[PDB]
């Protein structure tokens, strides 16, 4: 029952001691980013000591859904104590452990190797912890952080884990309130578990083959189309093309998918993702069928000194077919 004290300091503790050593954390937040304020009316009010959770089905409906936000504000920030302290008060008083332990999990995880990673651990309950999580028995029954491989593994072979991850950093990006770390922990999680899903599903019978990508589609296209299109954050986009690539370079797909991957991209990029984007689109039509769609070409050639760029990357990728797909589909 808290993320600081052991519990013989907590059982002790009233809520206004907690209170006021919690808030002082809040506040510094709020002086490091003004959205963190408008939860001073709401979780950090000081009303909130008094407040009881059991004692109002849409009320905790919508206290469930002021923490979801809150997790995904601060998830930022977990190296600093003042984080550390706000979430404290919501584990004391609101008990988020327990009515919120999936988002919770999630806006912890890509920190799994800082201590408080371990003492969160240790203060869950087991049969609370929802089931794409349970790789963690191990480590709460040990107090050990899982390293970065067990929870690539876990996500390579777990649809329900990938998924769980590609959820919550799509919701903190449609919220804009993504940060470097998330983005870098969801890219390099996806290119690993999807590079790992390819190894595990190469056959060498044309029909299980294709059943296999049909299936792997299924899981990670949707993910995928969402991220590349999700023009305020650059970095979620640029990452989903180097997922894609992987796909392109290494997965034995079909040429209608590789298509759909080709105006998804020219669909969502924006001048910040061009060159990356013109990377990826040149993989996707090396890995391909010889002309290329209406859609792609319109957009391709809106590239500012195009044939310089191709030029470019020709350093280190194989350009042929997609300049050869322009040129063929001008018609």
């Amino acid at each position: 029952k808290s993320l600081i004290w052991e519990p013989r300091v907590a059982v002790s503790q009233t809520f206004a001691e907690i209170y006021s050593q919690c808030y002082e954390g809040f506040k510094e937040l709020c002086h490091l980013d003004s959205r963190f304020v408008p939860f001073d009316a709401t979780l950090f009010s000081a009303q909130s000591q008094e407040v009881d959770r059991t004692q109002t089905a849409e009320e905790n409906a919508a206290l469930d859904k002021r923490v979801d936000s809150f997790l995904h504000l601060v998830g930022s920030r977990l190296r600093l104590m003042p984080a550390i302290k706000a979430v404290e008060w919501l584990i004391r008083r609101f008990r988020i452990h327990e009515f919120n332990t999936g988002t919770l999990l999630a806006t912890f995880l890509p920190y799994h190797t800082i201590p408080a990673f371990v003492t969160l651990l240790s203060i869950l309950p087991v049969q609370r912890i929802p089931i794409e999580y349970r790789f963690l028995d191990p480590y709460i029954k040990s107090l050990t952080p899982p390293p970065r491989a067990a929870i690539v593994q876990q996500a390579t072979n777990r649809p329900d884990l990938l998924s769980a991850i590609s959820r919550y950093t799509l919701d903190s990006c449609r919220a804009k309130q993504e940060y470097p770390g998330l983005i870098s922990f969801w890219g390099g999680i996806m290119a690993e578990a999807v590079n790992g899903m390819i190894d595990k599903m190469r056959s060498g019978r044309r029909a299980i083959q294709l059943e296999n990508d049909h299936l792997l589609l299924q899981q990670i296209g949707p993910v995928l189309s969402e991220a590349m299109v999700m023009k305020d954050v650059p970095g979620i986009q640029i990452a989903s093309y180097m997922v894609v690539a992987i796909l392109a370079a290494k997965g034995s797909l079909n040429d209608n998918i590789l298509t759909a991957f080709m105006e998804q991209l020219v669909h969502g990029w924006t001048v910040d993702t061009l060159r990356p984007g013109l990377v990826c689109l040149t993989m996707l039509a090396q890995h391909r069928a010889k002309q290329l769609s209406g859609r792609v070409a319109k957009a391709v050639i809106k590239v500012p000194d195009l044939v310089s760029s191709l030029r470019d990357i020709s350093k280190e990728h194989q350009v042929d077919k997609l300049a050869n797909g322009l040129v063929l589909a001008f018609v």
